């Protein structure tokens, strides 16, 4: 069927593919913060273990969210490893990182995400998709909520 | 009491009018839903049965919201068969089509909603009517979410 | 498949038109429910906004199970205005009364689906349609309930 | 100590020995119908699945209140393979069909209990036993219902 | 405002005096089974304290369905000592009898609830007044299983 | 088996008493609750339904409480209308007042039980019977606290 | 095509002796669903609650043995000729004593543990870790029950 | 740690500030709405005792929609009673006014906070902070539904 | 209507002007645990968001036991920023102290909450108003608690 | 830092002294509860199953309520076999008696707990500690209420 | 701190490679289904669009409890694309197939886990880890049933 | 009534002694963990008062799941301190460690059930009890997962 929502097809097929690198980042965050739940030590081994749960938790329901627009602008949700981190603008970590370093790199990652919601703002401008607009400002307000719980406890 | 949040009674008044649109093709397409989960046959019956209610409770609960707004503008939200029959621009259907027409016109209908909201966004735009904004723009996120589900059911 | 259920079809037939009536009194109630829900104004505005909340909440319920039976006998739900406006014999107020006509109106919209309901008995008397039967009763109990608390508020 | 529900001995035990063909027919749809859950394959498998098992739990309580009201009655409730096996009118499936056959054999299960719920009705009619009147009219109620869920699913 | 849901006034009246006798017999055996429950002492404390809890909370939900019926019938609920003492059926008991004539008379207290009941449709058929003879089935359903299991502890 | 909680018998016994016309004031005032609960007309109806209502539940559990004491104390609880008759101290309406009188008689049934409970006191002052003095005190708080909400309505 | 780890020949007697357990803990169900109905005396309460607890737990039982035997690929036998065939529970077609009730009870627990102890060589010279498992699940459960049962029976 | 999310030190501090402002008048509105929940007496005690309460309960929650959001600006939430009777714009009521002048300072206290919201969209339009905007959004949405059923109930 | 609950008019003033100052003192130490709540930062940050959130949702429900008893006693419930900075002993803390201090002056608030309610005990000795003193008597459990809490984290 | 809650420090010392045994006899009182509720046999053992599940998952919490008072009070709660059996006026069982013998000394069990809690008022007396006091009394009506549930099982 | 958990420092870093494995494995399948859940489309969209929803869903929490057995072995868990693409042994897709494929696919995938599970049994069996046997026990049993309920969709 | 559960009565009464050497251990910790939740101090408190609040509670349910297990296999169930401190292999702290101390002390005690634990395999698999078997295992997984987060709180 014809989707007739008031955005030409090349328009969505932009938007879809700024959305796809928002959902790369966004997985590679989890994942990231997956890892350093599991991996953490420390005095601060209980704090971090809960505090990156939540966040990881959060995360699995965003990058649904995310997808799902992306199906419903019309086209295909990324979603492989190779796919990811072609898209991926989120610095890898191999290793274990001591727990100050795995908190700075996580507000590094909010930050990351952050910026490739703004990066797709220009993308709207000629267009009218308000629940796209919205959705990257959720994003955003979730990422800079927990980027400052995070580098409060590097204070 | 006056009410006094920033939007002069003109402007009310036309963002009224524009919700009482969208309120009307909410409420005819949350009553078609509603008729095709009880009137929809074939082997698709259970999943198109759960899936169509799940849409129709939440048109209820749209169809609530929006009269909510038209009433913290000033104005009364219409409710009957005469006004929304006047105000919608949904077509209903009168017999019992095949499973696969059901869902087309659902596909369609949650595109009516969206080109109705389309309607009233630059007048929200021009008076700067943040909240209704937003209201729209989840109607518009629920219906494109909607759509894809819908005509995913569709391809070969 | 045949449906085999101890009821011939042209009973089934004109059970399923008599409840076709009960459904169409029923939702249109619901709508004017509603509607006085958002639009209702004046001192008793949060009892009434609440309690006409609860009521269309359960109206809501009531009209699936009556649907669904019409469908258990074998015959389409109606479920559109033009249908329901024909069937209807739920007076229709296109306007905003005041409080206690809106509880009035409602009061009767209770009694108009009692009587609906009390018109489709005959139709049961030469048959075996015990399921039924205890449809319009229960639909009686809550109509005749909810009449009780409705004119209690219009009391000295 | 004796028994003062206003029906005599002797139509407790009739009433008793009709319940007793009516928890056989349940008992033996339940297995049916839980059997038909586990086997069921073929592209319908995860809604079929899934409704069989809403009406095997749904039976699983309708079993249990069939069995009380003998009880309430002073009668021992039968509940053996040997007892229902003698008392059920219901022919069990030994193979694996396909799953339209499966839905085809439940809808025929569905008016099978509701058969045998007919056949004791004039029995109560007789002696007005009015809770068992009752519990076989939510029987009937929901068999009827599910047999238009299921015979839906073979439409076009 | 008038009462039109099908039934004159003196027969309402008629009903209503019918229910007061159910509600004052309910009532009563509510506060039996709670003094009994306080005051139970011996082997079956713990079985006693907790069934009979069972009951009396359940009693408590219906002494509200009866005294709403009275109400929907438009007439007022009785609630007091005097009132109930007057029209109640049930054997008062002033002491503490042994756990075994607790059973007892808490069986024939269900049986007496039976009989109020049963004394009453003759008049609901007579004025088609089905929501009314509803309430007493299921009354005489919950009574009926509950004298089961009371006397059930009284065997072998 | 004795009874060896620090109190003797006839104090027991005394304080039973004392117990018995608080439990009978209490039922009074529940069950005239629940009438009032039924058959209250007027434009206060939906409000003074549910108000009634959920001060006729807490009193349901209050019988228990009292009863409970009574039994833990070694005597029958009483639970007939003979005994609460004639123990009770409330006022008996046998009609149906209008919604105002109803509020008024559920004011002064609040403070009829405050009185019965403040009755108790002086012989729990001979004796140091804490339990008890606690279900007093409890009774008087939620007593004190409904007749301010009752007769807030008629100011 | 299945490719777990097994091969058909196995898969098949495995499956046997589960329909055997099936059939058990089917007929098991119903015997004590029976019991609950009809137990009378003085236990009345506590052996109608205490019954709904166990064919409670019984009916999800059947469920997961079918469903291994569904994952080993042979269908789960389900009517009263194949479980009158399989079962090895003693048919009761009275209406026993309470005290008789019990202890029938308890030797259908035993005969549970007897036919899943039956299936362990099956699974000897075969990796089917997850029956093994399931096994063990119900042997827990039975001896379990058999405790609480046979308790009742002692002086 | 360096702040890195698109926006200047010098505008989150703008923005902090303006949302201090709003943060403010927020909670000013809490602990007057709180007062009179406490206070309020007449014969709508129960329906605005009930009213108020929802309305504190949901501004104690906005209170810390608002914080976080100056915390994740960069900037120390204020919280004292010195530092929001500087910056709110509401002036409290020291006395215990009957209930419908509650009530009209309640809706003024709404379309208080309103003002302080459409006042900080400016600077978030020279600047993008489209997450500030929303939370903005979100509040005069709460505030505007309030404001009208606050009114509603001065209505005739 | 008259308030008769066996405490008179100026004994009822003096406990309300008494119970005015513990509103004043325990809503003046819930926006302070508020307010520390959103601001404090450090490697604590975690745990003591969390703790002080558990305090203040507690004490959100303290202040409204106060106001009510207030009312009980046909009085107003004080509610303004001027009557609590009048009434209030609390110190106030206008800037952000560094965590351990804001610790420290949690404890210092719990204890003056404490003070509060033992100095209003003495109104209670002439007088019988028995659920004040238990309402003081519960605050002051909470406060003892919550101060050995907060004290630990010093240790 | 100081613990300043208006008791001295020699006198919380004497009340904690006073707790520490209070808390002893309440563990040791729940380790015999949950000993019984493993090994109890006979016909009653449902009920008595049960009923010593419900007694010590409830001193379960009593356990942290009193330790958590000794620790406001600035004092280590005790916590080991050694501290616990030298505090403890409980009897101790090392083997399994008979169910009536389980029942007799869980009544013993509870009123031991009572004698240490009214022995600990004394000290309170001279000392203003109301929460203690609150305490005391909240342990006693509960053990209180459990000595007459259980005593009453050995009723005739 | 020593790990004395009865199993040395080379068999647990045996283990840990093996778990390692299993994890990359279940973590592969995990973004498979999830990518399937968003993008199936045709008739069956509702019902596989569900079912592999719960599969996902399942599949996360499997990832967190193999991960923290790594770690409870005293080993990092791996957590990155790098890692998982060189140690998992699962087929990805890279493009969207029909939904009769995707089933496929999915029956494949919960093969190939069970395959990887079986291979770390022979060491698991020489050390006698009986915790981590328990666990892929557990992940064979679910993936078992879950390969039957996706084959039964293509008989 | 005979148990017949597959077990002869010499080898059940081996298996409870072992049982109850575990429960002793179980119990034993069980008190160790709620002294260390009450009476822990310093800057950890709130992080160590949870999680030893969690761990506690966790061992409340296990001792009941042993207690029953030596039920089910016909034996009494050991409990009383004379009983436990005979049985234990778990040293009780009287003191007040510091808290570094007790997160040392509770990862021994993890490893001391476990140890226990392990010492009875041989006697299970000898007389083929499978569902001890899987208590042991089921043991051994929460306390090896306990002290991997108990001792990352020391790295
Ligand atoms: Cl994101
Ligand atoms: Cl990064
Ligand atoms: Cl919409
Ligand atoms: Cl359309
Ligand atoms: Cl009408
Ligand atoms: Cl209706
Ligand atoms: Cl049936
Ligand atoms: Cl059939
Ligand atoms: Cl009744
Ligand atoms: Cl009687
Ligand atoms: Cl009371
Ligand atoms: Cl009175
Ligand atoms: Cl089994
Ligand atoms: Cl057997
Ligand atoms: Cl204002
Ligand atoms: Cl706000
Ligand atoms: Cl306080
Ligand atoms: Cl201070
Ligand atoms: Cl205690
Ligand atoms: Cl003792
Ligand atoms: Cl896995
Ligand atoms: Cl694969
Ligand atoms: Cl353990
Ligand atoms: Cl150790
Ligand atoms: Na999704
Ligand atoms: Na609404
Ligand atoms: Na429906
Ligand atoms: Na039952
Ligand atoms: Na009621
Ligand atoms: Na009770
Ligand atoms: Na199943
Ligand atoms: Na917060
Ligand atoms: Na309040
Ligand atoms: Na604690
Ligand atoms: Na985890
Ligand atoms: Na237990």
């Amino acid at each position: 069927m014809e989707i007739n929502i008031g955005i030409g097809e090349q328009d969505r097929a932009a938007i879809a593919e700024g959305l796809s690198r928002l959902l790369a980042d966004t997985y590679t965050l989890y994942l990231k913060t997956h890892n350093f739940h599991w991996n953490v030590t420390g005095p601060m081994f209980n704090t971090l273990h809960l505090m990156f749960e939540g966040q990881y938790t959060e995360l699995a329901v965003a990058v649904d969210d995310i997808a799902e627009r992306i199906r419903a602008l019309g086209f295909p949700a990324p979603g492989t490893y190779a796919a990811y981190a072609r898209l991926s603008s989120i610095k890898e970590e191999e290793g274990v990182p001591e727990a100050e370093e795995m908190i700075r790199q996580l507000v590094q990652g909010q930050e990351a995400v952050v910026r490739t919601a703004r990066s797709i703002f220009p993308l709207l401008d000629k267009v009218s998709d308000e629940p796209t607009a919205d959705l990257l400002t959720q994003r955003m307000q979730v990422h800079e909520k927990t980027a400052w719980m995070l580098r409060s406890l590097l204070a």
